């Protein structure tokens, strides 16, 4: 039977589901009366999802199992329908690097389509605030849709400002840069954070960390480290458990720093 | 000058601080009047810090600088005065692959020196719930006192219970067990989540992981996933930038699954 | 113009060429008179080659620039028109790891394509012997094919022979065994090899590392190692030096042990 | 009872052994008569060990178990008694990256301890020769010392000679290079290989490798490649197989190149 279960998760028009088959093809969508999604499994009809709930099973159209579920916020940043985005093994980690934490305020940029500021502004809780400065206005606003979408624009002030003068903001606890070019914005990060504050930023290559840790050995910075991660999975068969055949071999390289006053007395 | 800054940072009596050293030493006190720390660098008088604020330098008796900062989580579970944990580069991943979010009911179990369990604490907001399961006294206070201590233990409900009876809850969000033997767990932890909801646990052998997934694979569980992960930190020299001579080169496997309500109809 | 340079790489009649093109594309070919290749590239005539030499360059009918190379033996099993083998990333430390050296006495079994045993071949000199068990007849003759067309064969014995009666040879210096179930042959195994011999098998995954230690451990076998090995390229742009996308992420976990005469005087 | 065996393995005074023990402690030492080690596990009485073989047991004075065996290379390399080298297992991939073989013409420079010179010299057979230049007549006579020992010698060629004038070979198979400025050599390697000739050099630093590849590409080389090698230890106990704790996280940058004749007709 239907289990009434968590109501926050009930099934309603407008939601986003996550509809998982046997094959493992998952498809993310929008749940809305009267649409069907067609697919290599056959047709699924969205209306049945209506009667159903998170865990159930719904049938294709060619007889085919699969079940819905709520996709998680990794779900909806991998299924980002694309851009360039901080991956969440990259993510997660760099917010707990940077302590954040609740109350918390915290410089973000840029911003693209939001995928880190998400799990900032899950980190700040409710009483915090990230203030996520992108200057293009296409990402400023795909940002805005898919945080509201993922029930965390209350918790993030997207400013479309050029961060050339600077940032507002004074004393924050946190602050993460993601550009084309860090170097150039250190000084102003640096001015920005409070004492003991701490700085994360990602580079694609090594050319881009020498430069960044040069830039950052020039002020008043100390415990600066640089991390790089690799994530393999496994195939989940108990009698025969190895390593998937192939993975992703680079991400970003992640650096962090935290801010001091002077460097001397 | 001293800057008044974040003034839920300001030092005083009875707060933690970090203190960190050129040599790169750190040393986690507990902030009191009178005290001294003798140290490999000189005594470390710990009324300067109270005229003090994070950011600011402090010498030692021999003339050596350091500076005061606010210890993050990963400063004291890292600093951790010794028992088994789950690392930080484990448990933020497992925290953002459990969807831990606002409001959400979380089961952990065990929960040891409260390590993780502060990870998940941080993730379900102030308007959600970690049900903490430790049935060792021992083990029970001394998470009581780091959640305390962390500022985080409003957010756990510590049940000095044997999990062999099955957990209270029903319909949580998401569960993280980390128990010598968790095979003889898992349909406990089936029964307690929500449909939809989210299990992760860690195993340290590829034994146990073969077994764990056996007992997974007897229940309704879908997208069952094995990661490990392997993080690299590199010597911030810009002029000659490579890795460390030495890593760490194993925590945990990792396992995920998700509940659904039934195999068929 | 054209340099007479290696006499014993001049290019004739029957030899193996390899014709690298500016896309990376590669071709490897036998040169035969009147014989053309058609490519994404355009037409290659081969009679073009036997006027030029290695290090020259050959043009497509389209215009398009290549070079010709003499292929290395990493070529030769890598471009191996398909079945399972033993990697050169492995090989080379599986190789060394057994301080396969001139005028051993070494055991291989089985052979598949004779990827592994070609490795051995090399490394035992013109003094040494490969004796090469293989029972599948498809597959020695392969390997006799490889071995012969890589200037090895007069180097390996190849014995289409069923490995469970043991080997014939007693006191050689080392042994490698690559089959489904290992554990299954290591009593024959230690039999073959003299005093302070050394062992090495390759297993897929970690269920069948378990067993082959185990059945190791109960003779007497010394200094049991257990390697992986994770081989990853750079994109080579001296300006953006970054790890490429993708790797292999697995091809086997590699054991080694030294051969005791017994456990106890 | 004492095995004959193979003869060459005969244990005679000025013979290699080493001697491994139940607390995998290992000693590599020059039998001579009449000789004691004194180690934590006790007094062993070499004399024992001319009336022993490869393979058997040798007991301290304490009555502690260890095994006689005959070191490999990799065990000499690694038990260099200490300076700078290249890892076996780098070094064995690099010899089969440069596709070394019977009687190839190799340029090794520098030369150092001749770890790496070792490797390749049992890699070009009988028939081959290594012509190793080393200016430093303190590394040349430990090469050669380490060569003899080794049985290594007759196939290399020691230089003591400045490689800023260039080499006084051509058409060398391959070459290897080793200095901490591989850039400024390039241009007198490629003069030194013939067409299709395989140039290979290690960097400890990522600026490093950035400065060799720009070098690299303003020469005519084609297939140029840059790996890095993790190679993971497991603690070989079949109940609980895991990863050890630690690991080394890295040796080198390895960068591989192929000689041709020119850029363009
Ligand atoms: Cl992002
Ligand atoms: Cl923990
Ligand atoms: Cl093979
Ligand atoms: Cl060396």
């Amino acid at each position: 039977h239907h289990h009434v279960g968590k109501v926050a998760d009930t099934l309603k028009p407008g939601d986003r589901v996550l509809l998982s088959f046997e094959d493992e093809s998952e498809f993310l969508v929008d749940l809305e009366k009267d649409k069907k999604l067609h697919t290599h499994l056959g047709i699924i009809d969205l209306n049945e999802v209506f009667e159903k709930g998170p865990g159930e099973i719904i049938r294709t159209s060619a007889g085919k199992k699969g079940y819905i579920l709520i996709p998680s916020l990794i779900d909806e940043i991998m299924n980002m329908k694309r851009t360039q985005i901080v991956y969440p093994k990259d993510s997660s980690f760099i917010a707990m690097m940077l302590d954040v934490k609740e109350g918390d305020r915290i410089i973000d940029t840029g911003v693209g389509s939001g995928a880190m500021c998400a799990v900032l502004a899950r980190a700040v809780g409710s009483s915090g605030k990230v203030f996520a400065y992108e200057k293009r206005e296409e990402f400023a606003k795909l940002a805005e849709s898919n945080l509201t979408k993922w029930g965390l624009i209350e918790r993030v002030t997207i400013k479309v400002r050029d961060i050339s003068e600077g940032f507002d903001e004074k004393d924050v606890d946190a602050l993460f840069l993601d550009v084309p070019d860090p170097w150039n914005y250190i000084d102003k990060c640096w001015e920005a954070l409070k004492g003991g504050g701490r700085f994360a930023t990602v580079c694609p290559t090594t050319n881009q960390v020498q430069e960044t840790l040069k830039k950052l050995q020039e002020l008043p910075f100390i415990r600066i480290e640089v991390w790089e991660s690799l994530f393999r999975p496994y195939k989940p068969v108990p009698e025969r458990l190895r390593p998937v055949d192939r993975m992703v071999a680079h991400t970003a390289y992640m650096i962090f720093a935290t801010k001091v006053c002077r460097r001397e007395e």
